[PDB]
């Protein structure tokens, strides 16, 4: 799935922010869903389906959040995973895995159209692939091991949607990395909204049902990209609160928690976001 950007590219393509000059009280817990309750995207869990497009999902999800947050709720949109997945050439290999950083660069340079889930069939370019169960059982068919081919980049909206593809593009103004630093990540999320991040997947992650995840057993399976929405503490143990893109039947109703403050599975190493203004 998700792979790490070459460090020379990561360093040069965009700035890194740390918020060291910002002397704000950091609350012991924070949930983006609570701070911005009128931004409905923040509480929406998506499904990447049979496609290694986690990199695109973490991106368009955090971007849809930030469009609402940073406009004071004036822009309420659900950005197209398929448009980003199929059209960004510097982001990697579509359904065969991709890279986080360049997706935020792409949002700034070219922008991304609107588009809902397949089932909702709404916006310019809704997702073409159905919901399926990822490493669990539930109401959807199992994903299985087959992977869809990356769709071609189409540059046109579905028939019923009136705004032309180009004019439906929503662009960021800036993209950036966040410093590998717990307090910098917290400051970023509480001020500007959820961020995208990547982490190392071990075999025991695929058995996660509940609790604060930490890697205990099993070999590495690769990388995954997700959306960090807040943080908290349970019985003195600090965690990040994270939206996965494997639908609401996975994990804690689509979400999970993972150890915070110790770069667990490199969770604090590839944080990336950007701003609309
Ligand atoms: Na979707």
């Amino acid at each position: 799935g998700a792979r790490r950007e070459e460090p020379d590219l990561r360093r040069t393509r965009r700035p890194t922010v740390d918020h060291n000059d910002w002397n704000v009280e950091i609350p012991s817990s924070f949930d983006s869903r609570k701070k911005w309750p009128r931004c409905k995207s923040i509480a929406t869990i998506r499904d990447q389906s049979r496609c290694g497009s986690c990199w695109a999902f973490g991106a368009v999800e955090a971007m849809s959040d930030r469009s609402c947050i940073q406009s004071g709720g004036k822009q309420n949109v659900e950005l197209s995973a398929v448009d980003l997945l199929s059209c960004c050439e510097s982001c990697g290999l579509g359904c065969e895995g991709g890279i986080l950083g360049p997706a935020w660069d792409y949002w700034v340079k070219e922008g991304i159209v609107t588009g809902s889930s397949k089932e909702n069939h709404a916006g310019c370019e809704p997702y073409p692939f159905p919901k399926c169960e990822h490493h669990t059982k539930g109401k959807y068919p199992p994903c299985g091991s087959k992977i869809y081919k990356t769709p071609r980049c189409k540059q046109t909206c579905q028939k019923k949607y009136k705004t032309p593809y180009t004019q439906d593009k929503h662009r960021g103004k800036s993209s950036y990395n966040v410093k590998n630093d717990e307090k910098a990540i917290q400051k970023e999320i509480m001020k500007y909204g959820p961020v995208e991040a990547g982490f190392t997947v071990y075999e025991d992650f695929l058995n996660y049902k509940s609790g604060i995840y930490k890697h205990i057993t099993g070999e590495t399976l690769g990388g995954h990209a997700i959306r960090i929405i807040g943080w908290g503490v349970e019985n003195k143990a600090p965690y990040w609160l994270i939206a996965n893109s494997w639908n609401e039947d996975w994990g804690e109703n689509g979400y999970f928690r993972i150890v915070r403050g110790r770069d667990e599975c490199s969770i604090e190493s590839e944080v990336t976001a950007g701003r609309i203004n």
